[PDB]
């Protein structure tokens, strides 16, 4: 398999709702090779006992990975996840829009 | 060293009888970094049609890979599993014994 960056997104489980517990998610695709750093950042700091699948692939070896976490967002928090990876010359950081 | 070799391990779902379906199996486990390549192969030539699990993370932070596929067995038809990984020189087969 060449090379190939990660495609990301950020989504909770559930429609989102300031003080109701949730899951946040970052799903990393499509990437080659296995290799990847991701952490999940509130107010850009990284959020400490995140969890993770295996990875998964279909017929090549482009790689797909869930990062998750529970959380409980509020008004005053944002979310991010942050991906390095060899194909990226610097950390990857896509915001949690709260309408996904 | 944070590095470690691939154990591998090639063997049928059930033992060996020409003629009657089986599975060949291709376990390889216990390496580090995750990058690896996993073929399976009859007559040294690569199957095209194959089945995995996930590439999956152990409790000691090694990973393991199972690969596997549908054959029926004959007399004259070999296979093997070919591994390659940053611990080896070279690509690794290992051959399936009946």
């Amino acid at each position: 398999m060449i090379q190939r960056t990660p495609k990301i997104q950020v989504y909770s489980r559930h429609p989102a709702e300031n003080g109701k517990s949730n899951f946040l998610n970052c799903y990393v695709s499509g990437f080659h090779p296995c290799d990847i750093e991701v952490d999940l950042l509130k107010n850009g700091e990284r959020i400490e006992k995140v969890e993770h699948s295996d990875l998964s692939f279909s017929k090549d070896w482009s790689f797909y990975l869930l990062y998750y976490t529970e959380f409980t967002p509020t008004e005053k928090d944002e979310y991010a996840c942050r991906v390095n990876h060899v194909t990226l010359s610097q950390p990857k950081i896509v915001k949690w829009d709260r309408d996904m």
